[PDB]
């Protein structure tokens, strides 16, 4: 089995992870492909296996959130396109173009400054660029029809540059009201029109999520961007309720029990605050776990873990390595036993769903804030694996 | 000065760590030293350098949360003694006397297979070990007078151990009700006096942690446990205004604006869910921090940041990479300038302890929650290094 100091692990089911994407390949249209988002840390899951098995099974693209996540991945092999999505500064211009990474920009300023640098430099290759046009969602990205017209002039004189893609993004394609995502749309095909009535021939085109690919699949285009849905979570619970695709979650949480006692002798007061007094026979467990592991303290008197098959509560404010949980009057339970903090034991489950509610957050801010002090194990045709 | 490809990053200050240091020695017995807790990556702040400053300046001997945490430190060149506060498995015998860590231990069946496993290996390495007694913690210890004696006489009679330090912990010192923490060390002296009135001699002493070692210095025994102190902040509001030490906070998270709009087309909506909606003359500006680095999604349209002076506000809901904020109608700066989120800037502040209250929370958990992802650089006399 699993042999550790402090006994705490996560398992990734990469078997769950491509089975994801032949139910999203089996969607939308033949004619489009599929970029995966594996950004930080592959939402939690590691991102050098996820990408690896994800580009085996029917992705050809990746996109990250910064050079330096896309470094780490050229350093394991891979040799596929990689989208930095974020903004980048004209500090790591060469460096980027070294490492063959694909860079988002989207002024004219920024285009020729990137160009010159590279220009006194000649030994050299050439940098792919995407341009981000914002439609609606306000973060990133140019504006105007006149705007653009100016950026692709500017791209196209660049002797050390290289137009690979456009694309855009929404900001409400999870929620019931369509209003705003139909909007958005319009105002792109708009944009690319222009374009070229001008004589300019376009690149790759791109603007789903994944609740834009299940809801609007005839927003396809070239190119989809899949992130959330590569994981086996839903966007929102409305998306789920459609029923058009069924995925599987892929990620879960445990540890080994480290002492059980049975509160006779006194005080009787449990962790720290003393919130919590023990009956004289209740039997309370101890487990190494806690919030600098990113388990949340807002759980203290609250939250529940899965042992032999049922759920036991958190007895005491939870502190930084450990909580502390109650078997009952009488209890039951040895040290070594094993327990289940996110997933499935048995018939009982505990989902990430049903702990981010809880919290009143999403699923996304759970699983990406597991801190990287927690081994993760992967699980491939039955056997495990590091 | 710094320069990066995505620009947020943080700085620690050791002449502050230096100062705290000070502050403690003056104020407790000279027969005492210092342990310095340094576990979860220094409760943030990274262990490597930490512990270095910290080791040349008054401390004398380390504690973690693993024998993982301990091996980062010894593949350092740090050749001080470490110990371990949880649970380690006795899988991890012979590993940890090899890189000769001190482990917790409490248990007469753990005594005897621990012993066996060297035993049965020659082994010129003799295991230390700290034996943990639960005075009024409930977490993990031996609870009664007659069996911390059984403990006693089995780590004597085991050859390839060594007995090097007996401990306990308040579990509500930071209280302005003393009651509890004058039953626990009642209850300790007991037991040592019991034990040495058997004819047993009795190793290195200590119970307190930073609020007990402030409030109650004639118990710092033989040796006490800094842990928040040390990065100059707080136990509790009442221990603070006790007034009696003086503590200087060691951490600041900077970033650069990424890009900078005035919002004169439509739509003005601003991030998912389109939550808050631009003026036409607004200024909106975009960084590169977002909940996956550990800023709670929870300071959406309710957080703050520090832009030449002043307290700006968060617009529309935090996102996995990137926030946004609002600098007003014809507000002033541009793509480029420094922001400070937890710190001081001019003359303004907002400290971790106002942000912890804003989420119900405690210090401990707003700084030992920043992800690894972010670079930490450190100034030493007034200048930096990585
Ligand atoms: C521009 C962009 N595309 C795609 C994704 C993946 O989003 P989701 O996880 O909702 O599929 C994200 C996040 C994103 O910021
Ligand atoms: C047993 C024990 N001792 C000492 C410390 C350090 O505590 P503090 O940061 O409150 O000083 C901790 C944490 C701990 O768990
Ligand atoms: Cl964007
Ligand atoms: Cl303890």
């Amino acid at each position: 089995m699993i042999k550790l100091c402090r006994e705490v692990w996560i398992e990734v089911n990469l078997d769950a992870v491509k089975k994801n994407l032949r139910a999203i390949r089996r969607h939308i249209p033949h004619k489009s492909k599929i970029m995966a988002v594996v950004k930080a840390n592959g939402y939690g899951h590691g991102s050098i296996e996820v990408a690896r098995h994800a580009l085996e099974h029917g992705a050809s693209e990746l996109a990250v959130a910064s050079v330096e996540e896309g470094i780490v991945l050229r350093k394991a092999g891979i040799t596929a396109p990689i989208l930095v999505l974020g903004f980048t500064s004209l500090s790591c211009v060469k460096k980027s173009a070294a490492w063959n990474i694909t860079l988002s920009a989207f002024q004219v300023d920024w285009m020729k400054e990137a160009n010159e640098i590279l220009e006194k430099e000649a030994s050299a290759n050439r940098l792919a660029i995407h341009i981000n046009v914002d439609t609606g969602m306000g973060r990133l990205g140019v504006r105007t029809k006149e705007e653009l017209l100016e950026v692709v002039k500017a791209l196209k004189a660049s002797k050390f540059l290289r137009w690979t893609g456009i694309f855009t993004h929404f900001s409400t394609a999870d929620e019931p009201d369509t209003t705003l995502t139909k909007l958005q749309h319009e105002k792109f095909i708009s944009f690319l029109s222009f374009l070229k009535k001008q004589g300019i021939e376009l690149p790759t085109v791109h603007m789903c999520n994944t609740a834009a690919a299940i809801a609007f699949p005839e927003f396809s285009a070239d190119m989809i961007r899949l992130g959330i849905g590569l994981y086996g979570l839903y966007p929102s619970a409305y998306i789920k309720q459609l029923n058009l695709v069924k995925l599987e979650p892929a990620l879960s949480l445990k540890a080994r029990i480290a002492y059980v006692k049975t509160m006779r002798t006194e005080p009787r007061t449990v962790s720290y605050g003393a919130t919590y007094i023990a009956e004289p026979n209740e039997v309370i467990a101890t487990l190494p776990i806690g919030y600098a592991d990113g388990y949340s303290r807002a759980l203290s008197n609250r939250g529940f873990v899965l042992h032999r098959g049922k759920r036991v509560p958190v007895a005491g404010r939870v502190t930084m390595d450990m909580i502390m949980v109650s078997l009952g009057e009488n209890g039951e339970g040895k040290q070594g036993d094993e327990v289940v903090i996110y997933g499935k034991q048995k018939g009982a489950e505990i989902s990430v769903d049903e702990v981010a509610e809880m919290l009143n957050t999403i699923n996304y801010e759970v699983v990406s804030t597991l801190s990287r002090r927690i081994p993760r194990f992967y699980i491939r045709d039955g056997e495990i694996f590091k």
